[PDB]
């Protein structure tokens, strides 16, 4: 090297001197860089808790993750996910309710549906054998079902076998007795008598 | 520069060798430190499994988020939140049951409510003209809602005719018989009840 | 030190000259790693959106969390949970239906159960003090609850105080008439019944 | 290293700085031994027992290692290291030699009289112009040497051939005679014939 | 550090990379400076001969000195002065030579001085009692140092005794003869001179 | 690594930070150290003159050598040395003057020693066969070398062939003339002397 072209001593001192600001601005931006990672997981010695953030946690290989609670699941391709129990069911409509006996869901919401239960609830009140008067103008309401008119058939009591039929307490069996003339008068009022037969 | 200021030979040498250690640490510690973020997306290849934790994905411009799957959505303020189907709500108060006809919702949990539907069962059971007795110590039990008194009033059937008012099998209509009480020779009970009936 | 020991300068040039290279590549590495982590947050100078990823959010000392919408809740383990309002028990099992008044709720769904709420609608249709006859072709059919038999006994009405037992029409209390077998010219059919009376 | 696959292991990358640590250490051992180089050959390392040049130099103020001439040495024009030279001594691409002056020669023999230069000086301090002197010749005499002449009369020389005797008598200037006999008389003198020079410087 | 304010990726991989090229030309130029010493000293690889330059040698502690040989030495003050044996002296005029007996030294050289010996020389040649005559024209030339006239005093001769002074024989004394100018047939001619005698 | 170890990011950043000035201090002493072999050959920016001190040249390849002038050489030692030329020689006690035909060299200097030249002086005033008179009482002064007695011996004239023996011009040969010391009229004086002559 010829000697004429190397640059003076202080040429030389003043471009080493001149990197050392820009040096510690790279390394001061590639530190905080760095530093973002760390703040992220929530391990930064600068955070106020040491902890990850709302519904994070840490495996054991250092992975940021979702840490599931109560109601929560991860399916087989890794997604967030609802655990169903009883009541419930997930598909693409979302979390919808299960409807069981007596239930109708739909948009109005949970509905009961008295379809299933009626029936029970009627036996529950009534027994088989309760007799009932109706009044019929000409004619009485339709017979509800479980329910049979009075006709003599099928073990049913027959209560046209005369132009007067009554009930009386406290016996089974039939009987008649004759009335009429006198100094007492009896009002009748016609009507048509079911039976539960279920 | 006056050459007797400069330092010697070795200790220059150790002044160079002296941080040598330290820049190790220090560069050490920074490597570390950015490695962190690559721990975190589950992508180091000093992990088992290069993929995310659960429940997690990364964007195709390096983004690590949720991913969301059956029941579960992200809403307008890229808030996790939960996809309501059919009886159920979603909102401030959290999931619950919508509650529908003859049901009412309260923190017993969801309950049946029996003013929708009863009279829809009532009449399932008893027919419209449905007559029933009622005894009184003198005072019948008030009329439930749908009945009346058979007073003779509006269409109603009148059991207040005379002093005796019997139902009998069969038909419609009205009709009287006699008894004798002076030269009669077999007695009859009789119990009176206040006869309701119902008008719907 | 001797000064034969001392290399060229053309191999000192070519030490220090050799370094460059593997150098450039070594920090062209280390600020990719480190950029990792601000791409996870998406605050990247290179991303089109400075924004989280979906369901995520930023705390203010720049922790990477879920953001909770409707129905989400964080739990003091910090795990993600269902916020259950009224009709909702979250627990091990996941998200139930809560089973109120007159509600069974298992394997099938949401049930109604009767037992609840059957005698208030039984209560709605019949008051206390209704009678119902009952035919029995053998005995009778069995009493249900709430009711008892017209036999007379703590303070129920005697419907066996003679041969025949008769409800009239409009009143209250009991009577007797006599009908003439003798010589009347109507006969009147009698079908007897068990009279049960409803005591609630 | 834009996708995330690229970016090598950190074992590997702190194994990449840790590497060349040593090298480095190495490195500036000997660029630092490099420059000392200087600072010992001027004498001021602080590892040198004397804070001193070595022999014959010296440094100047603006730090060059230059030669310290003392008594005899000079530097010339060109800056090379050269004699001074006072009397009697020339100093030029022969290299130091002895002036010479009147009646001395310099040769490789060394330094030597010439006698060309003074011997006539000596000879005059000697004898005097005027000094005859007599030469015997079997019949011819040696030759004249230089700055003498025989006695034959010519620009003012005496004349010793006028007769068939011619004689010196002291204690004057001037000629004469006197008569003898060349057979009779009582007494024989012998007489033996020279050439007389005379000097004349 | 608020992440906004950090720089991207390739701004920081460039603000690396920029510096390679100038530390490369700072480090080629600080050992081609460094080697300047060593280049010096003759002691450089590049060198084709391993040797100090003309007059050079290096000391065991590596100090770059003059090497002295003949006729030069190093006074106590170190600095390269002449050795000076017979015949010179060296001083603030530098070499001169150093004149002796019968030699003077000027501007002129190195120079005969006759005054020494030319004494020696003539008595050499000349004997003590040594007779010359000189021819006067009229008078004699003076007398040479070391001489006196013939002239009778302290012990010379006395060559004035008579008219006619002859010198003669082979012997010492004087003596005399008569001519007979009279009637001698033979005449004899007599030139007159001054007879000088050497007294040393 | 655990994330705990890893030291704050302000705890990384001052010891980079730490290390800056120290360096700019290492590496200035080094740039200074180096200067100097650029300084000592005078070839540095910061001199006024780009050239080697008194007496110092650089060879083509570096070196920093003696620049040897008129008077001085270099030895096959690599020696700086005095060149002699005619008249001086050089050795182990110096430069002194070395001595020829007529000179001898002792510490009073350089001195003419006659014994060489005085011969050669002679004969260049006297030639061979020249005669000189002797004066001695009763004997001469010894004969000077080179000369004889005339004793008439080996070729050399007989001065004591009588009583009187006279020299006459011009000629060669002897002769005889009579005086009459009975009848003669004329008195001549003789001084009786010894003759010597030159026989070389």
């Amino acid at each position: 090297r010829a000697v004429g072209e190397i640059p003076s001593a202080d040429n030389l001192k003043n471009r080493f001197k001149a990197r050392s600001i820009p040096l510690e601005t790279d390394f001061t931006n590639l530190i905080d860089l760095a530093e973002v990672g760390r703040l992220a997981i929530g391990q930064s010695p600068s955070q106020q808790s040491k902890t990850p953030g709302t519904g994070m946690e840490l495996t054991s290989d250092g992975k940021l993750q979702v840490k599931a609670g109560a109601g929560v699941d991860i399916d087989n391709n890794n997604r967030i996910t609802i655990k169903s129990g009883h009541g419930i069911k997930v598909d693409g409509n979302g979390i919808s309710v299960k409807p069981g006996s007596g239930i109708k869901v739909d948009s109005n919401g949970v509905n009961v549906n008295i379809d299933d239960f009626w029936e029970e609830i009627r036996n529950k009140i009534m027994p088989k054998g309760t007799m009932l008067p109706i009044y019929g103008t000409p004619n009485p309401s339709a017979l509800p079902t479980g329910w049979e008119w009075c006709d003599g058939k099928d073990g049913r009591p027959n209560l046209k076998k005369g132009k007067y039929n009554l009930l009386s307490g406290q016996s089974s069996g039939t009987d008649t007795f004759w009335a009429d003339n006198g100094d007492t008068e009896i009002n009748v009022l016609f009507v048509y008598y079911m039976i539960k037969v279920v």
